[PDB]
Parts: C-alpha cells; structure tokens; sequence
C-alpha cells in the first residue's frame, strides 16, 4: 500500500512535547531559545493497513518518527544510503530485548524471521532493546524515530538519544499498530527554561518571521 490513511496527531500531540521535553534537556538553566530541527510534525500522520512481500515506500524524507498504538504483530524499517543503511526491525516480545543495526550490505524489503543482523558487514551499531520502556504494558506514551545526517546517526528510543558518528550518503528513500510520521522540513519551536520548569510553546506566526530560514 502508499501512504493509506491521513490523520493529524490531534490529541496526541503531548507526544510531540514531551519529545521536546528530553531534546531541551541539554540547554542552559538559564536560557530562551528557538530550536529547530526535523522535528516530528503534527499533520502528515499515516496508518497503512491496506501476504508478507509487500511493503510501503516513501522518498525524499529526511528524518522518520513513529508511535505505538494504545492484534500486535511487527515493524520493519529500512532507511538506505551508501555504504551503510539503518534497519530497525521489531518482534512480537514487547517486554524483552527490536533490534537496530547500522551497516554495509543491502537490507530486504520484508522480514519474515526476528532479531537478526546479517544482511551486512563492517556494522557501527548493533543494538537489542525492547520494544516497550522498562519491560512494561507503560507503552506508547512517547515516541520513537531517526534524524540522519552525513556526519550522524541520532537514534530515539525511550526518551533517551543514542549518536552513532560516521561519514555516509543518505538516500531520502525508505521502506516500512504503529503509526508513522514522514519529516520533510525544520520546525521550530520556543523553550524557555525561567520557570523552573522548561516550557515548549509553537513558533508559527510573527516570532517565526525573525527565525524561520
Ligand atoms: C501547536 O499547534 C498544534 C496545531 O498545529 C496544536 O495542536 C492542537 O492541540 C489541541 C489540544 O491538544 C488539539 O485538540 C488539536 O486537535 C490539535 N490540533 C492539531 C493537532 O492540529 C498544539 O496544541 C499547539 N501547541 C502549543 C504549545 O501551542
Ligand atoms: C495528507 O493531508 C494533507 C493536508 O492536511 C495533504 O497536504 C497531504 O498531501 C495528504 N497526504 C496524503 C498521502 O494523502
Ligand atoms: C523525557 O521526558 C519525559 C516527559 O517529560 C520524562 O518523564 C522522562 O523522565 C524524560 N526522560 C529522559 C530524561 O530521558
Ligand atoms: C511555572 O509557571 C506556572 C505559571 O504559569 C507556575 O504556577 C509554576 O509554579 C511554575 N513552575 C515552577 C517550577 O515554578
């Protein structure tokens, strides 16, 4: 299927704070800043559930978020480039330790095994991790995802970032319960952290004139 239905985060846009919540965690005590980066965005939300040799594809993406929902079956995600592609590939044991690797090969476009990491050589990360935070279902409560850059590799998973350096090409071409949010563009955002307690507002309007380029 291609891109099968369109929602906006809605009421889940929380998701989207408290991800700017742990990615404002490095700034000052003292500080009010505009961030902006590939953010995970509020309109372009898809579910396509329209046999395990088929998939969905996407192009000309620079970062990719996605949700769990809250039957549970699995995820693959494979975002290519050269010489290393990501494949970030998940298992029906919610509450054990997906699987995320980054190496030289050439990854498939389906899986029907788990856990797995032969698909190539020379890999600068090989990582197992539940899928689930603390082995619990507290699941689907913040979100995962990808930014990559020619320099690196910044992974989200559990509230925490995991920076994996090397020189790569990307391509913006990428192949896939869960819920996914294609990231075109830089969004920005104000945090101010004088409270005490850091506060995450839009920038949309007449702030983002002085900001946005
Ligand atoms: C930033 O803008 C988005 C809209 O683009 C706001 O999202 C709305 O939030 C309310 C309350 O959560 C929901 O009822 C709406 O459905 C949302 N609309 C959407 C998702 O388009 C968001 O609240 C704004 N955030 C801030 C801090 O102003
Ligand atoms: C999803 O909806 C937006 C409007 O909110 C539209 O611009 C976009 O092209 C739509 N995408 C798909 C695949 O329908
Ligand atoms: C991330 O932010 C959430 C929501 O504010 C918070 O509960 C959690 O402790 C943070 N996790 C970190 C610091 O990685
Ligand atoms: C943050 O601001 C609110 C008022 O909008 C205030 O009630 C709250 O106590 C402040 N947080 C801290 C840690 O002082």
């Amino acid at each position: 299927c291609s891109k099968f239905l369109n929602r906006t985060i809605g009421n889940h846009w929380n998701l989207i704070e408290n991800f700017l919540l742990n990615y404002s965690i490095r700034l000052p005590p003292n500080s009010d800043v505009v961030l902006g980066d590939y953010f995970p965005t509020v309109q372009p939300w898809f579910n396509c559930i329209r046999n395990n040799s088929l998939y969905v594809t996407m192009e000309n993406l620079k970062a990719l978020y996605w949700d769990y929902a809250t039957h549970r079956q699995r995820l693959h995600v494979v975002v290519k480039g050269k010489p290393y592609s990501i494949t970030v590939t998940t298992t029906r044991n919610f509450d054990a330790a997906a699987i995320i690797c980054i190496c030289k090969g050439s990854p498939p476009t389906t899986t029907t095994g788990n856990l797995d990491c032969n698909w190539g050589s020379d890999c600068r990360l090989n990582h197992k991790f539940p899928i689930c935070p603390s082995n619990s279902q507290n699941c689907g409560n913040m979100l995962y995802g990808l930014q990559w850059f020619t320099d690196e590799v910044v992974a989200y998973l559990h509230g925490a970032i995991y920076r994996i350096s090397f020189e790569n090409k990307w391509f913006g071409t990428v192949t896939l319960l869960w819920w996914f949010n294609p990231v075109y563009d830089v969004t920005y955002y104000r945090v101010n952290n004088k409270n005490g307690t850091t506060i995450v507002s839009n920038c949309t309007d007449q702030c983002a004139s002085y900001v946005d380029n």
